[PDB]
């Protein structure tokens, strides 16, 4: 059975061509699933399944219709009883040898119990605070005042055992409007920390996102 | 009035001694605060000000006692208005030129407006979540699999007005949202809007292990 899913905006023809030139020609089976965006029917999902993001002003409606996106795959994955299940963004550029990684899962089996908590990122890894230099703050005594800046970890492409498929869904339910942030924060920073739950990187990466 | 606190256990004599040579080398005035061990006195605080956190099973007994030792000082801040309190805690070396620094304050005041709220790193900055190899799951075609795990509150000088916000911060934080100290002060919390952290580059102290 299908285990790669694409979230792609169903009229970004250019976007899902970019990802079918790049699947096709390494043999990698794949189906797109219809990014939610601001409309009715993210609307109404958001007030079926999580009404806490519904009322969430911290987040933009973007940021919501992506966080439903993955969360109703988490469902699918759970719905049809994967061991695990595959997600990409329609951004995404793959690496040359991701076939091996992509067309056949005995390589997970091996290596994961799919009933334990865990997230395999396949994209780069990205450090979720920066230095940056900048120009109001003199220097003093040879020494730069720089900024920490916040950079969002990707979600563009990752592997999550049907284990951390159901531990998402419901942390993302139990979570109040308050509680809520982005779903790359509670993915990969908020929950880090978080004692059954288990995030693993390849390295290096098989894929990286073709924004910024 | 003094403005240089390192945080240290109050047996840990070892640990003080080399503050005390580090700082008096240097001609740095500094104070100790007695920091929070698990106690009587770490408990009641707790349900003092931060229930939340004493309610919150993600942090041991010692994380809690860290956090509750930089509230402490936050507070001290307030109560005795200082425009600004350094903090460090006790297992650090100081850089080269750290009195320009540390045992005068212009060269603040006229950068920062100290009502408004930042937070300004001494200590190095240190990447907040690493790449760790393990060895219990075996590599494939080339890749590793390695675990994503978790900055350091060992050094920084924090504005009155951040004083304020992060008690407030603090207080209202939920169970679910309490982590350990340096993940909310510089992780969590640079998405923040009116709080600003800063780094000093390169940076007058280093933690040591
Ligand atoms: O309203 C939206 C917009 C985008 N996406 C998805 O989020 C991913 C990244 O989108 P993009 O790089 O275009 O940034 P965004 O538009 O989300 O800010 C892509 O898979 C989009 O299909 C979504 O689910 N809902
Ligand atoms: O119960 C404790 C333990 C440590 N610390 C302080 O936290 C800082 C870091 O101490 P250490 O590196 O020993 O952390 P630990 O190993 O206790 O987690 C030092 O300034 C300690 O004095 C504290 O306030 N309460």
């Amino acid at each position: 059975e299908n285990k790669n899913f694409v979230i792609s905006i169903s009229t970004a023809e250019q976007r899902r061509n970019h990802i079918i030139e790049q699947f096709t020609h390494q043999n990698i089976p794949f189906e797109f699933f219809d990014a939610f965006t601001p409309s009715d029917k993210l609307t109404d999902h958001l007030q079926r399944y999580l009404p806490n993001v519904a009322n969430a002003a911290q987040l933009t409606m973007g940021e919501k219709g992506c966080l439903m996106s993955h969360f109703m795959l988490w469902k699918k994955c759970i719905d049809e009883n994967l061991d695990y299940i595959t997600l990409f963004e329609d951004d995404i550029l793959l690496g040359e040898n991701a076939n091996k990684f992509l067309a056949e899962g005995d390589w997970l089996k091996v290596r994961f119990n799919f009933q334990e908590i865990f997230v395999l990122r396949l994209e780069t890894f990205l450090m979720p605070v920066q230095l940056e230099k900048q120009t109001q703050i003199p220097p003093f005594q040879q020494r730069d005042i720089d900024i920490l800046t916040s950079k969002h970890f990707g979600t563009a492409g990752y592997v999550i055992s049907q284990g951390a498929a159901k531990y998402l869904i419901a942390l993302f339910e139990k979570l109040t409007t308050e509680e809520i942030k982005p779903i790359d924060e509670i993915m990969f920073n908020q929950q880090i920390n978080a004692t059954d739950y288990r995030v693993y990187q390849l390295n290096p990466a098989i894929c990286v996102q073709e924004l910024q």
